[PDB]
């Protein structure tokens, strides 16, 4: 769903698809027009937390689907911040789709697609050579990540309900937010309804992706999607 | 605007009354139905916090404009929590009314009339005998206080853009949170239009106080206010 291409040493193109992949590769379909929202919607979502101070991967647009991103040591992560209860944390918590949680619920995935991305807590981090205190600044920075889109979608009808983040390390020696901001990687709910605006829609065909994914869109701009 | 009546060692009554003043007593005006607001609007706010575990010193209603609420070793504290530059904060920052600032900001001021309530920091705080620990704990209370309320009143349309607590210490010494939480003592503006919905507008003559206090209950119960 997205295809990244060297340029040189410090920067790259991340170019988002028209394909759409769940289990495991199991289950593909096309999408028409997914690629630009969600290279769209990335760049808002990137564009709105630079804002308030968050270091991201972000530079430029380079086309409709193609951002230029800065070059990073990636972490083997995927951080996942939660609201509401959804989808494997039901298998976690005895609580119901829907609960909405006290705090919010980081948890820590081991990027590895022979395991199927494993959870992981700090120790098994360290081994993989992540030191506590990058583990601590990457949770910290995911919470505020968290907090300024969940308020900002609130205001929209939206639930942010949980999403995935991935993390780099700069030249510098800074930790930069990386990937994408999607609803190919993120949980969006309707508030009134609580319907699925988001990849569910495809994983579970509960209804029309890009039909979702164009919501979401004109929600946050107040725009038609163009293309 | 409140009076406070004792009844035991343990609890007391809070009295909202329809009086208003600004700038020391030298501008009064009366308010009918001021006094059922507050008094209301606070009953909502102090149950809010509350279902998410902040311990505030609301024990029930005696009446449209009277709350029995917890007797309390009271700090000598007003606590401000700022989200949105207004009012005395233009004349610490050099940002514009409105600016939207990256994190919320606290602020302590010794709760004194005769000195004009003058800002302090943690060295102050000391010497009039609140210890560094306490401190924090204010602090924390108040930030998870303001994400709440912040958030609650975006969902509805309105700017949570500053407001004032007080807090206690009771019998356990748990510190409690006191006073009253209104349109007196927070500063709330329309979303989309910016304008006040709070006791800016009696103190620079903006507009009907009534009316935009009736306009933050109806906006919240979505009931026209009874009395
Ligand atoms: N696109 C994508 N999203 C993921 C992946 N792993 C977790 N997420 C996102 O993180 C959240 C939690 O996923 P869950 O663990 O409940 O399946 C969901 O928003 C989900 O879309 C992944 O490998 N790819
Ligand atoms: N009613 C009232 N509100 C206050 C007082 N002190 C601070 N506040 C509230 O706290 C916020 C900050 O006030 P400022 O420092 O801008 O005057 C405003 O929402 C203001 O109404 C006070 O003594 N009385």
């Amino acid at each position: 769903a997205k295809k990244m291409i060297p340029i040189d040493d410090d920067k790259l193109i991340m170019e988002f698809k028209d394909d759409a992949t769940a289990f495991d590769g199991t289950k593909k379909a096309r999408f028409k027009g997914k690629g630009w929202l969600n290279a769209q919607l990335s760049v808002i979502f990137f564009k709105l937390l630079e804002e308030h101070g968050i270091k991201t991967h972000f530079i430029g647009v380079a086309g409709g689907n193609r951002l230029i991103v800065e070059k990073l040591d990636m972490y083997p992560l995927e951080v996942v911040v939660r609201n509401v209860v959804a989808g494997s944390l039901k298998k976690r918590l005895p609580l119901p789709e829907g609960y909405e949680l006290p705090e919010p619920i980081v948890e820590l995935y081991y990027k590895n697609d022979e395991l199927h991305d494993p959870m992981i807590n700090y120790y098994h981090a360290k081994v993989l050579g992540i030191s506590l205190d990058e583990i601590k600044k990457i949770e910290e920075i995911a919470l505020k990540v968290n907090e300024i889109l969940k308020d900002y979608l609130a205001k929209k009808g939206i639930i942010l309900v949980d999403f995935k983040l991935e993390f780099g390390k700069d030249k510098n020696g800074d930790i930069v937010l990386a990937d994408e901001i999607s609803p190919d990687t993120c949980r969006f709910w309707d508030a009134k309804t609580k319907r699925s605006l988001d990849k569910d829609v495809f994983r579970f065909d509960k209804g029309d992706l890009i039909e979702a994914y164009k919501e979401i869109y004109e929600r946050i701009t107040g725009e038609k999607p163009e293309f």
